């Protein structure tokens, strides 16, 4: 498609200054990322990471008033051409993307779903073998089997049933997996469970990128980019026309 | 001190458009809540926030060439006018906005000392009572008394110990109390602690602000700003300049 999003997507780019020289340097954030894969179900792993980069940018100029408008009609044509105006989808994505990677209670309860989860990414049949006594660890560790985790309502496992096409399934998973490794991350310390966790991390890597190397780094660089650099922002709003089209005196307002 | 700084962050509010009006709008950021507080040890707790607010503010941009020197600028002159030009200070301050409340390390060796630092709380006269169960729930409930959780030194207590003046400890009090009430946020749906953390929470409200509720309403209101939202960012750019100025001074 290309009409009313591409005005306002115009917009942004001079609001940002998205179109100067210090943000067409460094490479691309977005676009390159996204030309290393054809494979639908690969695209919807990155595309599922790039739009909700994007949505937290979006976030962040609700309340200003000279653009707000103009990111709305773009939330709203991105939100229709991703989910392809399938509603039960673009909530179970943001119901996704706004759970609180802090919050004691829903660590503890993502660490009791693991095992499931880590099940459902085979697309067809992947074995259990090592993680499993990992998983089963950190299960404990945490107290992932008492009725405070295992209480109403399931963080990951029923959203996940709510998707049986593929590429649907890769774009909750994404960010089911982008979830659990910002999570390991904060246990990368802790003795008693680090190497659990190494093991699961990289049990998962597998399992979710198929081995493919190539894969896993445009996930982690995509995951890893800064919402807040400046730098990152404006490049972002540079490259959103494109990513919009594939996905299917300075700064400031003068 | 007013001169060299003050030609950059002029650049600063220009590069953001901080002059106009939509920032002109919604109250202000830091000026209002700062002219609430006259007492020296009382700014401190405010100024120890919105300086670590400005620190978070000025990292975004370090990489933006058209800005950045005058973010060096500005930083370096804010960090001689607010710690006084000590280095340890400045250290320790920085030593303690990046410690990461996410470590799962980290959460249990503060649960740890949270008793300890609940005590050198009050300028002197300081007891026991209300809190002291519940922080003694909260160090077994995440095994804050195991061996593993008081290596690699102390979080807060050796940092509390290298400042007695009270203006001084109150800059690195302030930011060890967000530090717990940003962890305690972590724990208010968990039915076990909840609890106890309410009490403790509550408690070290208490004994930090002195009862003294519009300074923890002021206190609150700085450390829940958005770092990232552009018109915040905008309108903390535009006060940079005033702000400077009165600157001078079992689970596991």
């Amino acid at each position: 498609m290309q009409d009313p999003y591409v005005k306002e997507a115009e917009n942004l780019k001079k609001y940002f200054n998205a179109g100067h020289s210090d943000v067409a340097d460094n490479g691309t954030l977005f676009l390159g990322i996204l030309k290393n894969w054809k494979e639908e179900s690969d695209r919807k792993i990155m595309q599922s990471q790039i739009v909700s980069f994007y949505f937290k940018l979006f976030k962040n100029f609700k309340d200003d008033q000279s653009i707000q408008k103009s990111v709305e009609t773009i939330k709203e044509d991105m939100n229709v051409k991703f989910f392809n105006s399938n509603k039960k989808k673009r909530d179970d994505f943001e119901k996704l993307t706004n759970y609180s990677v802090t919050d004691l209670n829903v660590q503890r309860k993502a660490i009791d779903e693991l095992i499931q989860v880590m099940a459902e990414f085979s697309t067809e049949e992947q074995q259990e073998g090592p993680y499993v006594k990992e998983a089963e660890n950190l299960k404990k560790y945490f107290n992932a089997g008492h009725s405070d985790v295992a209480d109403n309502g399931t963080l990951f496992l029923g959203i996940l049933k709510n998707w049986k096409e593929e590429s649907d399934r890769k774009i909750m998973q994404s960010q089911i997996v982008s979830f659990y490794f910002k999570l390991f991350k904060n246990f990368k310390d802790d003795q008693s469970i680090q190497k659990s966790v190494e093991t699961i991390k990289e049990d998962m890597n597998v399992k979710f990128f198929n081995s493919n190397k190539k894969k896993r780094d445009d996930f982690e660089k995509l995951t890893n980019y800064s919402v807040t650099d400046l730098n990152v922002q404006r490049k972002a709003i540079h490259e959103l026309i494109q990513v919009m089209a594939e996905l299917s005196q300075m700064l400031f307002r003068g």
